[PDB]
């Protein structure tokens, strides 16, 4: 299962695909909160989840993987990625990634990038 895919289902067949895996009261929340509470779930029943996106490392150093639409604009479902993650794989902004990613931990906000699997379409190496 990966964000994008998921971001690009309607939401009655979300609904579904969340009811199917014990969650409830899908229907009265944003489609980006449906989202996040079905990739939430499937991890803690231990599946892999992937997300993908066009990184941008901020000033601080660390850096979120936004939507290729977004044209750069932030949003809640950006994935953040580490400044280590970054210097591992000599990161750059425009570059485009994809992996595994892992929901965010109570008080956190943003899924963030577990692995880096393709660094522009291409093995990190």
């Amino acid at each position: 299962m990966n964000l994008t895919e998921l971001k690009n289902t309607p939401v009655s067949e979300l609904i579904t695909l969340g009811e199917n895996m014990g969650l409830e009261n899908l229907a009265r929340m944003r489609k980006q909160d449906i989202i996040f509470a079905i990739l939430k779930q499937h991890a803690k029943s231990g599946e892999d989840i992937f997300g993908d996106g066009v990184l941008e490392i901020l000033q601080d150093g660390f850096g979120f993987l936004r939507s290729a639409d977004s044209s750069y604009l932030a949003g809640p479902d950006d994935i953040y990625v580490s400044p280590s993650q970054i210097r591992r794989f000599n990161l750059r902004t425009g570059d485009t990634i994809s992996g595994k990613i892992r929901p965010p931990k109570e008080g956190e906000r943003y899924f963030a990038l577990l692995k880096v699997n393709e660094v522009n379409f291409d093995k990190p190496e």
